[PDB]
């Protein structure tokens, strides 16, 4: 039947400049007209990867790592945070002088403006400060927050929010993910509205992140100078993303 292949950005599409390599066009270009289907499963928000949907023509995608899949310009299923407990979390931040920021699946909103460690963390990842709304979880589906504490800070937060994850990604700034959810079930879901059959997916990835998600699919491409541990898990090791690492492995699968 219908094959259908998921990619994740960092390392994977994009390479270390954050560029769109040649080749990777020329293979999507190929998947396309062979037809295969060309998805995305990612844990970035949708507002956060859109130039690259754009770029490649891509319309079906699984983000929030899972919280927020959409088929086909349409939205296939929904997870966003308990909004009683993204409350409590603000409240209890707020308390404490720790700003948050809230992303749902268009933009992101700061509940402190102009905060040192918003614009410090934020400008490493080339953003500005996000404009400040206090209030803007109150009717909005809040997929995701950021924390902007530090580690020997984020104990309470870590005990008294059992149903959420923290993965600190910068000194004052730390992802707040929700327990259930995964890629995985993010390209289960989607497979089975078109259709298609676990041993007909294919996945490449580049993080620890998609460990979940390499191991599910029939087929998970582990890449160049990825973490050991996401190789290990992986059915194949294709070259760098720097190399021509998309084209390559899927000519090696045979996929193109």
């Amino acid at each position: 039947g219908r094959k259908i292949v998921f990619f994740d950005i960092d390392g994977t599409l994009l390479d270390e400049q954050k560029q769109l390599p040649l080749s990777t066009i020329e293979a999507v270009r190929r998947l396309k007209q062979s037809g295969v289907y060309v998805a995305i499963a990612t844990g970035r928000a949708p507002f956060m990867f859109e130039h690259v949907r754009k770029q490649l023509g891509i319309d079906s995608f699984v983000s929030f790592n899972g919280q927020y899949v959409v088929f086909e310009g349409n939205v296939l299923y929904k997870q966003p945070l308990r909004r009683e407990k993204v409350r409590a979390l603000t409240e209890e931040a707020h308390k404490n002088g720790h700003p948050l920021v809230f992303m749902d699946a268009e933009k992101m909103r700061a509940s402190i403006g102009d905060h040192p460690h918003i614009h410090v963390s934020m400008a490493s990842l080339k953003f500005a400060h996000p404009p400040v709304d206090p209030l803007y979880y109150e009717n909005k589906d809040i997929y995701q927050a950021l924390l902007f504490c530090r580690a020997e800070e984020e104990e309470p937060y870590v005990r008294n929010y059992p149903e959420f994850r923290f993965v600190r990604w910068h000194d004052v700034s730390t992802d707040v993910l929700p327990a259930g959810g995964s890629k995985a079930e993010g390209i289960r879901m989607m497979i089975e509205k078109l259709g298609i059959d676990k041993k007909d997916v294919y996945a490449f990835g580049d993080g620890l992140n998609d460990i979940e998600m390499l191991s599910f699919v029939g087929t998970g491409v582990a890449m160049g100078n990825a973490h050991e541990e996401v190789k290990r898990v992986a059915d194949f090791v294709t070259k760098p993303v720097d190399k021509e690492g998309i084209w390559y492995g899927l000519k090696q699968l045979q996929l193109i």
